[PDB]
């Protein structure tokens, strides 16, 4: 089903890259310009997971390279987080968008059905980087490997453990970067230094 059979049997990260050049396994791929796989290396103890590219990193084909991916980075300074010991990914890996009417690319909900699949990407990456923890950055993320009625505003910065999802690494859920970009300045402090917080359970684990 979905990405499965585009899927090569290697851990190897540039050839899985390569090989969802070529995913045919949902609609998406057809609008986007490329497909974005995760950043970073095997070797990574955290695997950080978005819902999807935004406008600027389809065209950077690079994951979180736009306001969002600076406030996440403001976040991992904070957290005392080490990009060496990053891998960041997304639960899908083609934008889903529409232009707005007033040109800018506007992304779109990834549906379920999306999310599933793409998600051997996601196992595929998991495998590759063995990590020791995964953050849910959001929402689509934390239901990709939590489950589809999983709220993220009931247990985010709690360390979960499924027994379904590969190596049983620790798993914390928390908001979608994007989320942090809008509303009264105070409020985005208190979500900032949650999502800090979040950040550093994840850091604490092992
Ligand atoms: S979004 Fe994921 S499953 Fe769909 S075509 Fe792109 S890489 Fe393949």
């Amino acid at each position: 089903a979905g990405a499965q059979d585009f899927v090569p049997h290697t851990a190897d990260l540039a050839e899985l890259a390569a090989a969802a050049g070529e995913c045919r396994g949902c609609g998406l791929y057809r609008d986007a310009t490329q497909a974005v796989f995760g950043a970073g290396g095997r070797s990574a103890r955290i695997m950080m997971i978005g819902e999807q590219p935004g406008d600027k990193e389809d065209l950077a084909g690079l994951p979180f390279v736009g306001p969002a991916g600076r406030l996440l980075d403001r976040a991992l300074e904070a957290a005392d987080i080490d990009r060496d010991a990053l891998y960041v990914t997304n639960a899908v890996k083609h934008f889903k968008f529409t232009r707005a009417a007033g040109k800018r690319r506007i992304g779109k909900t990834p549906s379920r059905t999306e999310v599933v699949a793409c998600r051997p990407w996601l196992i595929a990456e998991m495998t590759s980087v063995e990590p020791d923890v995964v953050v849910l950055l959001g929402a689509t993320a934390a239901k990709a490997l939590l489950g589809n009625d999983f709220r993220v505003t009931q247990h985010r910065g709690e360390v979960l453990h499924v027994d379904d999802v590969p190596g049983d690494p620790a798993l914390v859920a928390t908001v979608h970067p994007s989320s942090l970009l809008r509303g009264p300045k105070e409020e985005r402090e208190s979500a900032f230094a949650g999502l800090v917080d979040d950040l550093r359970v994840a850091a604490d684990v092992r």
